[PDB]
């Protein structure tokens, strides 16, 4: 759906690569937590590393991300989601704002 | 405090000035709304226009406000508010990023 209900959101926001990407933590009723973030076009392309597994959810948008140690950027848009293993990283490019949602795995 | 509990935050930022504003809207359980947002950091004053009034709440940072016709910029810090009239506007300029809580009043 378009909105998280009955959850706590941290009002101070997480913000890399100098302004490229501005995110705030969800946290849910179950105890379980999810970032809700924004990507703003991007030069090159942005590195994430993970420690627990992770899916990208994307809410609105297009991009092409590189995951893990894949050699071609695969696309996403609005309603698609990827998988990114735990002890890993993904490399993500957006030419508009990028709205995600990132699911702890 | 530093989250908000038992709320609705919907998925869909809103962004502008080329991406310098990026927010959500979060709305309570007794049906009232409020913004949470960034401002990253700006090098001409960003201008936004009130319809009803507002209260501008700084979570994080430091910012320079012109509000509705005053001809002096003001300081603001992280725990302090803003008040701008409804029908006016205000000019707001940050060296950081700038975490706020937009209050409908």
């Amino acid at each position: 759906s378009a909105q998280f209900d009955h959850v706590t959101v941290i009002k101070k926001s997480n913000v890399y690569f100098g302004g490229l990407c501005i995110s705030h933590t969800v946290q849910f009723e179950d105890g379980t937590k999810k970032t809700l973030g924004v990507i703003l076009p991007t030069e090159q392309p942005l590195t994430f590393e993970t420690h627990v597994p992770e899916r990208m959810e994307i809410i609105s948008g297009e991009c092409r991300v590189k995951i893990a140690d894949s050699t071609e950027s695969e696309l996403f848009r609005a309603g698609q989601s990827f998988y990114v293993p735990g002890n890993s990283l993904f490399k993500i490019e957006t030419d508009e704002v990028l709205d995600y949602v990132c699911h702890l795995e």
